[PDB]
RNA sequence: AUAAAAUAACAUUCUU
């Protein structure tokens, strides 16, 4: 009566607890989430064996996996900055803990030790979806057809499951035979359909802008769908607005939000926003249409969402100005000022809005626009990350009115940040950002002089890279920075025979490292 | 827990 019974009372208390708090709308509540994972996780391997582990109970733990990678995106994006790729982060390690949970549940259910239900077939095919592992999940599906267990095959057969296949079905063979074999019967059915089969159906109909087909099973989608479950309807509305090639349909839709005309809630994700403003610029090539859906945008956004949204959407916007204006630094300048005027009367201007404005200058090679944006970080009062003292530095190797004496000077103001703000050492950025203002325009420069056909930049990138090496975050990163880079930049090749010799005379000024 | 179990924005700075 007891063959790993406790531990099958366990594992139903922290998965239900935890996926309560992962449904309901640091703190010990956060840290019980994470840590119910983790045990559950633990659990798992111990009641793998048991025959009493039924495929709900697997099934709840491939669903709180699930809203782990959900949990984890969402903390991404709420930092006030992304963590450095060369150091430690939740996000990092906690995907990588999920991503191997959930590749060892599915190997052991193609193996056959676990089963599994259809509603968790879709979690764990979802959550490789959302890893970027589509090829994966074509796999798993198919082979799930063959296996022993009926209940588990049968299962990655039903059309919640198929709905999910649908879309990369028809990316994958560009079949439209059992797509429009399925409209025809889902249309004309009196029983019961799937919302996830209409969803999935919608989808590769939006790809193959058969819109009417479409925009008919929306309607029924609509009609049937129950408060309890629409987030099938916030999925089909996204993909209208980000997937369909007739812009005139996706901009109709997208203003269905911005009205709020739909009677169920449904956020502007930017990932949708973003797909849409590169289609309009794509297909159109009109600035003007970007800007226009890019205005609305920001004011439906204002201060309600995370910053990191904003950031994202001004990413897409600001590559698509630059790209514009790439060959017009008077009208484009004019263009900025209108926007930041537009941006100041919505809300506070954030950093990642003048950090993305200023990467993308870069191409326009003049040092005016990088006082004018150094200086309006300080004329808005904007909260500062390291993220632009970062970005100041690298702007200077898009320069010539520039002199080593103002790249040591911006170098000084980010160390100065990196220890004001708590930094542990110097991270690759901080020096990827010193790089690229000496090498990489040292190395541009020759290959102009070869093409057509205050003193040195090296030298300064040399002699900081031996004053501040004892700060650094690694001693690899030596390697990374000299030999390692003259090995795309070869120019500097010819001034890393007395690297040892290494003559110094900064001026570190360091604090709370 | 039972035609059910929905929805999750992958941001600016980072070739090694
Ligand atoms: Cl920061």
């Amino acid at each position: 009566a007891s063959p790993w019974r406790h531990e099958l009372l366990s594992f139903d208390e922290c998965v239900s607890s935890a996926l309560k708090y992962s449904t309901t709308p640091k703190n010990p509540s956060f840290a019980m989430f994470w840590d119910s994972m983790g045990r559950a996780m633990e659990l798992y391997y111990s009641l793998r064996e048991s025959p009493d582990f039924n495929a709900y109970r697997v099934s709840r733990l491939i669903h709180l996996l699930h809203n782990g990678l959900r949990s984890t995106r969402d903390q991404l994006v709420k930092l006030s900055r992304k963590p450095d790729y060369d150091s430690q982060s939740f996000h990092k390690e906690m995907m990588n803990f999920l991503c191997n949970s959930l590749k060892d549940i599915s190997d052991d259910i193609l193996i056959g030790k676990v089963s599994v239900s259809g509603y968790g077939a879709t979690h764990l095919l979802t959550s490789f979806k959302e890893l970027s592992f589509d090829d994966d999940c074509i796999r798993i599906w198919e082979a799930s057809k063959n296996l022993s267990d009926e209940t588990t095959s049968q299962a990655f057969q039903e059309p919640k499951v198929v709905g999910f296949m649908l879309p990369l079905l028809y990316a994958k063979t560009r079949s439209l035979t059992e797509p429009n074999e399925l409209y025809n019967q889902i249309i004309q059915s009196k029983e019961f359909i799937h919302p996830n089969l209409y969803s999935g159906l919608i989808k590769v109909f939006i790809k193959a802008e058969d819109y009417e087909k479409a925009l008919s099973l929306f309607g029924q989608l609509c009609e049937k769908a129950e408060v309890r479950n629409y987030g099938y309807l916030i999925e089909t509305h996204l993909s209208f607005i980000g997937d369909s090639k007739n812009l005139t349909l996706a901009e109709s839709f997208f203003d269905k939000i911005i009205n709020d005309e739909m009677p169920y809630k449904i956020i502007l994700q930017v990932s949708t926003v973003n797909s849409f403003l590169q289609n309009i610029w794509k297909a159109q090539n009109d600035f003007d249409h970007v800007y226009r859906i890019w205005e609305k945008a920001v004011k439906f956004y204002g201060n309600t969402v995370n910053p990191g949204i904003l950031s994202s959407l001004n990413n897409t916007f600001f590559t698509i100005f630059f790209e514009n204006y790439i060959n017009d630094n008077i009208n484009g300048f004019r263009k900025l000022q209108e926007i930041i005027t537009f941006y100041s009367g919505v809300k506070k201007i954030d950093e990642p809005f003048f950090n993305v404005m200023l990467t993308r200058a870069s191409i326009w090679h003049e040092r005016s626009i990088i006082d004018f944006i150094d200086k309006n970080y300080t004329l808005y009062h904007i909260p500062r990350t390291i993220i632009s003292y970062r970005i100041l530095l690298k702007s200077l190797g898009s320069i010539d009115n520039t002199n080593n004496e103002e790249i040591l000077d911006r170098w000084l103001e980010l160390v100065k940040k990196l220890n004001e703000l708590g930094q542990q050492y110097i991270a690759n950025a901080d020096l990827s950002a010193l790089r690229d203002a000496t090498v990489v325009w040292s190395q541009s420069k020759r290959d102009e002089k070869v093409f057509s056909a205050s003193e040195d930049r090296i030298e300064l990138y040399l002699k900081i890279l031996k004053r501040y090496t004892p700060y650094f975050r690694a001693t690899k990163q030596v390697y990374r920075y000299t030999t390692g880079c003259a090995e795309s930049y070869p120019i500097l090749n010819e001034y890393l025979s007395g690297y040892s010799d290494l003559s110094a005379e900064d001026i570190p000024v360091p604090q709370l490292h």
